[PDB]
């Protein structure tokens, strides 16, 4: 089975769970639990991913949208990247992280590690 419609002629697909809570503690190859797979609105859009921590709860939202427009007053550019290379954000008053990929599924995995902690750190 393949994720391709068939040549190129489909817009990207990704997880859009929307608002979700999730499990995800420490950083480092995370997971989502909603295994909802939806197509991007349109082909320029990417799949911006973000967990956030609030004292007692986490949760996880996972929506398409353009790199070319700012979020939450931000300039979203980590799209480009097959997979999500930003490596968590501070938020005033929050621990947001930022992670934007333009990959079919990516994000029904996290990477927090490039290499997925290759390192081997002890």
């Amino acid at each position: 089975v393949t994720d391709n419609a068939g040549a190129v002629k489909f817009p990207q697909l990704c997880k859009f769970c929307d608002v979700r809570f999730s499990t995800c503690d420490n950083q480092k190859s995370c997971m989502s639990n909603c295994s909802i797979t939806s197509i991007c609105e349109k082909p320029q859009e990417v799949c911006v991913a973000v967990w956030r921590k609030n004292d007692e709860n986490i949760t996880l939202e996972t929506v398409c949208h353009d790199p070319k427009l700012p979020y939450h007053d931000f300039i979203l550019e980590d799209a480009a990247s097959p997979k999500c290379i930003m490596k968590e954000k501070k938020k005033p008053g929050e621990t947001f992280f930022m992670c934007s990929c333009s990959s079919d599924e990516c994000n029904d995995n996290i990477i927090f590690s490039e290499e997925y902690n290759t390192s081997n750190p002890d």
